[PDB]
């Protein structure tokens, strides 16, 4: 058992080693694939990003100055990496150090001090009293001194103007300006025709200044934009007037220039020539006032000396420089604010005019967003209590509304300042908040009393390694390609071993399929394990899968190799061709891998039971395991032994078991064309009996085979000798019979029988890539011989074979057919087998190797029980010692050759070579004589039988010169007799005939290649159906801003400073009956979301034993309230950090708010740390369960706490000091007072928003605005039906975006075009494979032999190919015109596409014609042509992606590229015309224009023409004195030596064409055509009449027989029937000379005689024939004038008898008498040339050379010694023709 496994493994290893061409590619392909993989890996490094927070943005309602400050500097998401103070629950600042805020606060302080100041009036009163020592003078002076000291302190304590002037002077190197502006504004981390060109050049410089050009993108729609709204309802007018007030709040700088121009001369003369200033300067310099100023300064800067130097200066810094600087600053700020359009309000009547005006303003490049209301009628009614409004803005400034989420999840806070922040810099949130605040103010009356801020939630220290994810979630493809190559190789090997019938012989040799499958398994698993180990090595070292144990991945790859090995064992039993299976395995495994990518996209609704029932394949389970590996690898923890993956391994093992069972079943139920689906002479007792059959029978005989005799076994192959020989072997069991083979019953023991019983079937067994010595060694080891015994047997076999040389012993299977057959028949004798069963030896080999094999067989006659079974007569005659014939399953005759020939055989055959005279002489010499047959220069007679022989031969030899007889001959009866006795318009005719034949061969192929019609149909159907799934990619529907667009989310509300001031009522109205927003309130005014009504429970989730450790780890202050968390340590790359328990610290109270979501109170908790830890831990827990984790929370609120005095003070100040009512003084003061009172906020809210949700910030802003509105509502009936809804609907796209979408749709266009190109390329594949089938010596050369004019052949082929491509063209046209694809079904795009497909077919059908020329194998050009067509399609797709002019000019040669570009340009022009019609114009550029489409049509047409021409061109490519005369009726058989070039001479020697007929050596018939139609087509091509064609066909079908099977498929016939059809084809036209070649190959008796009779008859009609073969019996029975060709020249010619007598050997005699030596002694003494050819018991044979002319005396001596030697039987024969042939071949 095990030794056989060892031999099988050795054979497999030798097959692997000797190739030296497959294993190197096998080891290089995975290396190359994964080298490309690692090269791609080393190009994308892992991106690490620290955790950070984002500053809070301020809306316009929270103050104009903080809003502008938030716009200006902190507009980039700086990613602080540390919690900003803005995220603190109490403070909302971060502008502590803002010098502008300090300047404004100092200005407010100066104002409020001046209005409460009395120094001016006190100084005036003191001056009046002094002008009108004293008593009250001292008190007045003291009060004035104190007042002026306080004023000096106040004026010096501002400290803001100093920094402002220093910074503006330093500004008037790249980073210094940025640092200065950042320190100034906040803390520390064609247009020239419209307006004046000054600020045009300013904005040009802003766009060209080398800084972050993002602040300009945010400031452009703010100071240049322009808004417009719905019809002029008075309430809409009121809300727009409120918005206008909010806008003009910042217009204080507009009327400041007039104020300065009006106040400058007054303050100038006040500081120049006023008595008050002179008195102040006088009092500032004294002897006692200096100490007063020193005491009042409190040691501050700007002492009294500096004050006196600055103020008192009539002619180094006085007030004049400050005055000039302030004047210049005012000039600059006025010139800046001049072109700032603060009147951006335009009322519009209708919505269509709204859209038109917005588009016009967009063309004018000055257009901000636009509000659209929903008023019911232009009435004075205030509001319908529920405002629905939309904000229409440009697309490039608003986030798209077609999607609300990125889809696939990926780490990253999504905080890019420009790419995904359009709701901030675009101005959407600003206008939204302004409109909501205006609506709130107009509904109730409260002005602002509310601030709003936006805070982005932080992110917990993530890293970006998307490449690792996409490569570990798509591992199977590149993990499987190399094994696809490996499985193709192993399938090629398996099917090659199975096709050659080697497995059948292995089974016959005494083996079971189990050990073969095991050996194949081991031999294919060893290199797969090697490759798996190497891949584990290259993956671990590649740094692409760190922290992954090599052992577990190695075991995984080993199980994968095992399951793929069993899968290929499954797939191999369905194919019976090596290359076909090797090419189809790859595509079949690709098809089996596709379900994985098909199921991975629909993972949202896939069931575990569906996963199991779909895991019946190997690639899907491997992909699941790889997904497990990826999920456990991405987080850095790796994969280890931790007890999914186990389920995947179990499913893979179940798949292995299922594949094994499927193999075990299919190998038995459906095998190949060779498997089995589930007058008796004296018996010589001188030798031992080896095989004794006894009463053998089957389902609808007894012989005794002996040891030393080579017994023959003849039969009709239908009545026996086929199932009897199989029953003698182990193929089929017996049926009520027994046969003791060498003393062992067949049914008793079959193992010991096969141990000493060789076999040699017709199909030789010789493995390729091996030596004959290794063959003998392997067969001897399989026999069971020892080492020394095997060596001795190999030496003996090499000595007896005849090739004892290293040039042949160490060479591969390269010898000629002769030595190959000799070695194959000698192999059956290795091991010393005592019983051998041959089958058809020397079937089609030359007579020389036949004699050699005969000698080799006779050398093994010393007791081996050779059982011959052949259809040849001479072989079984000269080899068979006991001929036995059976018929009707019963034994008929048995005995020696002489016994069978003299018991029932006819008399002698006497021939004469060159008629009534000789006939009468023979009749007078012998009465029972007759004239058998007379041929050209020959005559035969029969002597049916004895002294008449002597007298007749004497009379013949005496009167020989009388007649024309030149030589005589005598022969015995051959065994074949005993076997038979016992059991012009011709061009149009050829055109229509070819068309008819091809039409029939296409019609009768319904079961055949009919898929070439429905397969392109189903593929184009799949394509056009998939084309109806991709969205139009250019739509933006009306989206409603509501936070519940996401299914589930966690909200939260944090109430800071709970003192009931202004926050408690707001937070209450946020969580009352109306809920969060507009979800459900007296109905559900939101579609597809009715709110869950019943839930009210303020509870805390059950906490595990972590509160314990939280208690024992006390002192958890506000700072560090929870244990820390580590992330991204060195050499440990973690996608998301892992934190210990107690991440948040305490589960907050959870409660549902009846809106399909749950809120948790976060009062007094650190919001940032809690959010970070909860988010990271929840995301980890969610991704742990393989759910494709989505987002968790989106938004929350933090409500906290941060006037008329300044307004009243400004009013009182304006009342005095030269009050007036001009448009320069009152306007500026009122605007400044409004700006001052529009900056204070009592209470505020901070909306925490996640940016992963595209529509989260706006929805939560709407929610908080609705909450504010419902809270500010007073004494209402109920807050239910009071609410606002915000919509987002962009405007229509313009020409630019239309061009962009027409450019980006080309991807889907080429995607749908590629599959059509692939599906349309399957029609010419059938044509080319049919041409290949007809090209290999079948019909092309045969039709070329007759007059066919080969150009007409290709012409008719092209015609039918066009006519047959017409059908699927119209079919697919109808199929995908049924679909409403306006790009194709239009009245202007249908004919162009129609003739585009037509010309594509016309150009593609001749392109694959020359590919059939050099291709000597059928049924495999299909796959390679499909592959190269796919490659051309990929090339055309790449060229379309894109020097382009020459590219599109030279790439028009490929018709696939032509059709692709045609479809692309067609859909492009369709989309362009549709867009132009949408915009309101009309373009009618026809697709048939020469430049666009039509150049491709002409190119494809001329390409088809030139391809047909070059195909015609390729076909045309632009012996020693052979002399013989063939008269009428001369069968001039021209034999030759081995390799004499008979086929070449036949092809050279072949009006003359029409006068010659050919019969191919190989069968030539269409497998799907009919029998009668073959000869009908060949008669049509011969030149017979159209009406007599049926008569000629009937004559041809009746002449050669087979009339019972005349109407059937030629492919379903047999060898004899195929040869009959072939020889009938050569007579359908009736030429004078018919050239035949091997008419009988593998045929049977009672059928060869039929063809021989037909040949003799067609010769007898005066028509000479010419044939050649190897069987010399056929030549001697058919030919009449031989022509032997030794080396190029005719070495011998003449009749058969003349050649047999001239150069032939002597006669041969056989005598029959235990025995006596005296008879042999007398026989040897009688003849001098007697030679003992064979000596047996009671039977002798001898040869007489050079003594044939004395046959009369030979017969006389025989008749004399008949009574003396007591001989029982005599026989005398002449030398056969095969002896003459082997003699001529020996002396060469
Ligand atoms: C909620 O919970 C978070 C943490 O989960 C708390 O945030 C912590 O508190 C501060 C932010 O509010 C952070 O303090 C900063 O730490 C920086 C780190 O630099 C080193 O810090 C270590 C101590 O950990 C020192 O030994 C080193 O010498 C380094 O200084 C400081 O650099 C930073 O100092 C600032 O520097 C800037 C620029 O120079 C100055 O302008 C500024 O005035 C200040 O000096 C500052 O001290 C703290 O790191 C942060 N994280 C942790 C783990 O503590 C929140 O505070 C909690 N919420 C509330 C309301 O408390
Ligand atoms: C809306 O506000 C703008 C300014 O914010 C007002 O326009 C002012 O008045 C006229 C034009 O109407 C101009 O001469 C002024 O220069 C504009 N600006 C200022 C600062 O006065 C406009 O009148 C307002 N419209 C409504 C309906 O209130
Ligand atoms: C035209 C004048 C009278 C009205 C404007 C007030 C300006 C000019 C006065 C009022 C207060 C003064 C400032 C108060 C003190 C300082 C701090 C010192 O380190 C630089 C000078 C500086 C900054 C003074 C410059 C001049 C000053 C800014
Ligand atoms: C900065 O913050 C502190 C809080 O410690 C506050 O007292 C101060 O007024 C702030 N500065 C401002 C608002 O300019
Ligand atoms: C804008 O697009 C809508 C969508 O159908 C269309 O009805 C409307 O007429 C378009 N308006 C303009 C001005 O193109």
């Amino acid at each position: 058992c095990w030794p056989q496994l060892r031999l099988l493994l050795w054979k497999n290893l030798t097959f692997r080693r000797r190739q030296t061409c497959q294993l190197l590619l096998e080891v290089a392909w995975p290396l190359f694939i994964f080298l490309i993989l690692i090269s791609v890996r080393l190009s994308y490094p892992p991106y690490e990003q620290h955790e950070c927070h984002f500053p809070n943005k301020a809306m316009p309602s929270a103050g104009t100055l903080p809003w502008v400050q938030g716009i200006i500097c902190n507009a980039n998401n700086p990613c602080f990496r540390y919690p900003t103070p803005g995220e603190a629950p109490g403070v909302v600042g971060n502008f502590n150090k803002s010098i502008v805020a300090r300047l404004f606060s100092d200005a407010r302080r100066l104002l409020l001090y001046s209005q409460k100041d009395t120094s001016m009036k006190d100084m005036r009163k003191v001056l009046r009293t002094l002008q009108q020592p004293s008593k009250e003078l001292a008190e007045a002076t003291k009060t004035l001194l104190h007042s002026l000291g306080t004023l000096a302190q106040e004026l010096f304590s501002m400290r803001s103007w100093s920094d402002m002037r220093q910074e503006v002077m330093f500004l008037t190197s790249s980073t210094q300006i940025y640092q200065a502006v950042s320190r100034i504004v906040c803390g520390h981390p064609f247009y020239d025709n419209s307006t004046t060109p000054y600020c045009n050049d300013l904005m040009k410089n802003l766009e060209s200044s080398p800084l972050s050009r993002i602040i300009w993108k945010a400031l452009k729609p703010l100071l240049v934009g322009k808004i417009l709204y719905t019809p002029d309802t008075p309430a809409t007018r009121q809300v727009m007037a409120e918005v206008n007030k909010t806008f003009q709040e910042l217009a204080v700088f507009h009327d400041l220039e007039g104020m300065w121009e009006e106040l400058s001369p007054k303050i100038w003369t006040f500081m120049e020539n006023s008595q008050e200033m002179d008195l102040v300067r006088m009092l500032l310099d004294s002897r006692d006032n200096d100490h007063f100023w020193e005491q009042q300064l409190d040691g501050l800067d700007w002492t009294a000396q500096d004050i006196v130097a600055f103020l008192a200066k009539h002619p180094v810094y006085t007030w004049r420089e400050a005055f000039n600087e302030t004047n210049q600053a005012i000039r600059t700020i006025s010139r800046f604010m001049e072109c700032v359009n603060l009147n951006k309000l335009e009322p519009i009547a209708t919505e269509v005019w709204l859209i038109n005006k917005s588009m016009e303003l967009l063309d004018e490049r000055k257009f901000w967003a636009g509000i659209v209301f929903t008023g019911i009628t232009p009435g004075s009614i205030e509001l319908p209590h529920h405002v629905k409004y939309k904000i229409r803005m440009d697309i490039d400034n608003v986030e798209r509304t077609n999607k609300i989420k990125d889809g696939y999840w990926d780490p990253g806070p999504r905080a890019d300042p420009f790419e995904d922040m359009r709701y901030v810099w675009g101005g959407f949130a600003y206008l939204q908040d302004v409109v909501e605040q205006a609506i709130i103010r107009v509904l109730t009356g409260t002005e602002k009393k509310t601030g709003v801020y936006m805070q982005q939630m932080p992110y917990p220290c993530y890293v970006d390694d998307i490449f690792l994810r996409v490569m570990s979630r798509s591992m199977p493809l590149f993990m499987t390609l190399a094994w696809i190559y490996s499985v193709a190789v192993i399938i090629k090997g398996i099917v090659y071993e199975k096709e050659a019938r080697l497995k059948e012989t292995m089974r016959i040799m005494g083996l079971d399929n189990s050990i073969l499958w095991f050996s194949w398994f081991i031999s294919s698993l060893i290199p797969l394990l090697v490759s798996a180990g190497l891949l584990v090595v290259i993956l671990k070292l590649g740094n692409l899968l760190p922290y992954s144990d090599p052992s577990v991945v190695f075991v995984f790859l080993s199980v994968f190799a095992v399951v793929t090995i069993l899968q290929c064992f499954l797939i191999s039993t369905l194919f019976s061709r090596a290359n076909l299976a090797a090419a189809c395995g790859g595509i079949i495994y690709f098809t089996l891998y596709l379900p994985y990518v098909l199921c991975v996209a629909w993972r949202d609704y896939v069931g575990f039971t569906l996963k199991i029932f779909a895991s019946l394949l190997s690639p899907v389970a491997f992909g699941f395991g790889c997904e497990y590996f990826a999920l456990f690898e991405e987080q850095g923890i790796g994969v280890q032994w931790d007890n999914n993956l186990t389920t995947s391994v179990s499913m893979m093992l179940f798949d292995t078991f299922l594949y094994g069972v499927m193999t075990w079943y299919i190998e038995a139920v459906f095998p190949g064309q060779y498997g089995i689906p589930r007058c008796m002479e004296e018996e010589p007792t001188h030798l031992k009996l080896g095989v004794s059959i006894q009463n053998l029978v089957k389902v609808y005989l007894a012989l005794n085979f002996y040891e030393g005799q080579i017994t023959s076994f003849l039969g009709h192959n239908g009545a026996g000798k086929t199932t009897t020989m199989s029953i003698l072997t182990g193929l089929f069991p017996p049926t009520s019979g027994t046969a003791y083979i060498l003393g062992k019953d067949i049914r008793s023991e079959m193992s010991t029988i096969r141990q000493n019983l060789g076999v040699c079937p017709q199909h030789n067994v010789l493995f390729d890539m091996l030596t004959v010595e290794e063959h003998i060694w392997f067969y001897a080891r399989l026999k069971g011989l020892s080492e020394k015994h095997v060596k001795a047997e190999m030496e003996q076999m090499a000595l007896d074979v005849g090739l004892p040389s290293s040039k042949l012993k160490s060479k591969t299977s390269q010898l000629s057919g002769g030595m190959q057959r000799k070695l194959s028949v000698a192999l059956a004798f290795v091991g010393g087998s005592k019983v051998v069963i041959l089958d058809e030896p020397t079937a089609g080999v030359d007579p020389y190797s036949r004699r050699g094999i005969w000698e080799l067989l006779l050398k093994y006659r010393q007791g081996r029980t050779i059982i011959l079974s052949t259809h040849h007569m001479d072989e079984a005659d000269v080899l068979g010692d006991r001929i036995a014939i059976i018929s009707h399953g019963k034994l008929c005759c048995v005995g020696s050759s002489l016994f069978l020939k003299n018991q029932l055989g006819t008399g002698y055959y006497l021939t004469l070579v060159k008629v009534s005279a000789i006939s009468n002489l023979i009749r007078k010499h012998v009465s029972e004589a007759r004239l058998v047959e007379d041929i050209g220069h020959e005559l035969t007679y029969v002597l049916p039988y004895e002294g008449a022989f002597v007298e007749l031969f004497h009379e013949i030899d005496d009167r020989l010169s009388d007649l024309g007889i030149s030589s005589y001959g005598i022969s015995e009866t051959t065994l074949e007799e005993i076997f038979l006795k016992v059991a012009w318009k011709l061009t149009q005719q050829q055109f229509v005939a070819l068309l008819w034949k091809r039409l029939l061969i296409a019609r009768r192929s319904r079961k055949g290649f009919f898929a070439q019609i429905v397969l392109p149909a189903v593929f184009v159907c799949i394509a056009l159906v998939f084309s109806l799934i991709v969205p139009p990619f250019g739509k933006y529907p009306s989206l409603e801003l509501q936070p519940w667009m996401y299914n589930e989310q966690y909200t939260f509300v944090s109430n800071d400073a709970p003192e009931d001031t202004g926050t408690l009522e707001l937070l209450n109205a946020l969580t009352k009956d109306p809920g969060f927003g507009t979800r459900c309130m007296e109905g559900n005014p939101i579609p597809d979301t009715p709110c869950q009504a019943g839930e009210e429970e303020w509870t805390t989730a059950p906490v595990p034993q972590t509160i314990m450790d939280l208690f024992q780890n006390g002192n958890w202050t506000m700072q560090n309230p929870s244990p820390a968390c580590q992330c991204s340590s060195d050499k440990i790359k973690k996608m998301l950090p892992v934190c210990p328990p107690g991440a948040g610290g305490l589960p907050p109270p959870q409660r549902k708010q009846n809106t399909a979501d749950i809120l948790q109170d976060l009062t007094g908790r650190n919001i940032s740390d809690y959010l970070v830890k909860t988010y990271v831990q929840i995301i980890a827990k969610s991704l742990k369960n393989k759910i494709w984790v989505n987002e968790f929370r989106y938004g929350g609120f933090s409500l906290g706490v941060s006037s008329q005095e300044v307004n009243d003070a400004i009013k009182q100040m304006k009342k005095h000091l030269k009050l007036a009512k001009d448009s320069s003084a009152d306007r500026f003061l009122n605007s400044l007072g409004r700006f001052m009172t529009g900056l204070d906020t009592k209470n505020n809210v901070k909306v925490w928003f996640n940016n992963k949700g595209w529509h989260a910030i706006s929805s939560f802003l709407n929610v908080i605005n609705n909450a504010i509105l419902r809270a500010n509502l007073q004494k209402g009936e109920n807050p239910s039906h009071y609410g606002i809804t915000a919509f987002n609907h962009p405007l229509n796209l313009t020409k630019q975006q239309l061009s962009e979408v027409a450019l980006m749709t080309t991807s889907v266009d080429v995607l749908v075009s590629i599959c059509v190109i692939f599906a349309m390329s399957f029609v010419p594949a059938s044509f080319v494979v049919f041409l290949i089938q007809e090209r290999v010596s079948k019909a092309k050369h045969l039709q070329f032999i007759s007059g066919v004019k080969p150009v007409i052949y290709w012409l008719s082929n092209f015609v039918w190919d066009m006519c047959n491509y017409v059908v699927p063209a119209t079919l697919v046209i109808i199929i995908f015109i049924c679909f409403q694809q306006k790009s194709y079904v239009s009245s202007t795009n249908l004919p162009v596409l129609a003739l585009l497909l037509l010309l594509y077919g016309w150009s593609i059908t001749p392109l694959m014609y020359p590919a059939s020329f050099v291709f000597k194998i059928p049924s495999t050009a299909y796959v390679v042509l499909t592959s190269v067509n796919l490659f051309i399609g990929i090339n055309g797709s790449v060229a379309t992606f894109v020097i382009n002019d020459i590219l599109k000019s030279v790439f028009l040669i490929f018709p696939h590229f032509c059709l692709g570009r045609g479809l692309i340009d067609m859909v492009k022009n369709q989309a362009m015309a549709d867009a132009l019609e949408r915009f309101g114009e009309n373009r009618f550029v026809s697709p048939l224009s020469w430049d666009l489409v039509g150049r491709n049509l002409f190119a494809m047409a001329v390409e088809g023409v030139v391809f047909f021409l070059i195909t015609v061109l390729i076909q045309y490519r632009f012996v020693d004195r052979i002399c013989v005369g063939i008269p009428p009726g001369e069968c001039f058989g021209l034999l030759g030596v081995n390799g004499a070039g008979k086929s070449s001479t036949f092809k050279m020697l072949t009006e003359v064409h029409q006068n010659m007929g050919y019969c191919p050596q190989f069968d030539a018939i269409t497998e799907l055509l009919t029998g009668r139609e073959h000869v009908e087509f060949f008669a049509l091509l011969r030149g017979v009449p159209e009406k007599e064609v049926g008569k000629v066909g009937e004559w041809a079908i009746r002449k050669l027989g087979l009339v019972k099977y005349g109407e059937k498929y030629a492919g379903n016939y047999s060898g004899g029937n195929k040869r009959k059809l072939s020889t009938a084809m050569a007579l359908i036209g009736g030429p004078p000379v018919v050239f035949l070649d091997e008419p009988t190959t593998g045929m049977d008796p009672k059928a060869r005689r039929f063809l021989w009779n037909c040949a003799l008859s067609v010769v007898k009609e005066g028509r000479s024939v010419v044939l050649t073969s190897h069987s010399m019996e056929e030549c001697e029975a058919l030919c009449t004038r031989m022509a032997i060709m030794v080396n190029g020249r005719f070495r011998c010619l003449g009749s058969v008898q003349h050649l047999k007598n001239r150069f032939g050997d002597g006669y041969t005699i056989v005598v029959r008498i235990p025995d006596l030596k005296p008879v042999q002694d007398f026989f040897g003494l009688a003849f001098p040339g007697s030679v003992l050819k064979e000596k047996h018991r009671n039977m002798l044979q001898y040869q007489l050379p050079s003594s044939l002319s004395s046959l009369a005396r030979i017969f006389s001596i025989l008749s004399q010694s008949k009574k003396r030697l007591h001989i029982e039987d005599y026989s005398v024969s002449q030398t056969t023709l095969d002896q003459v042939f082997v003699n001529f071949a020996k002396d060469q």
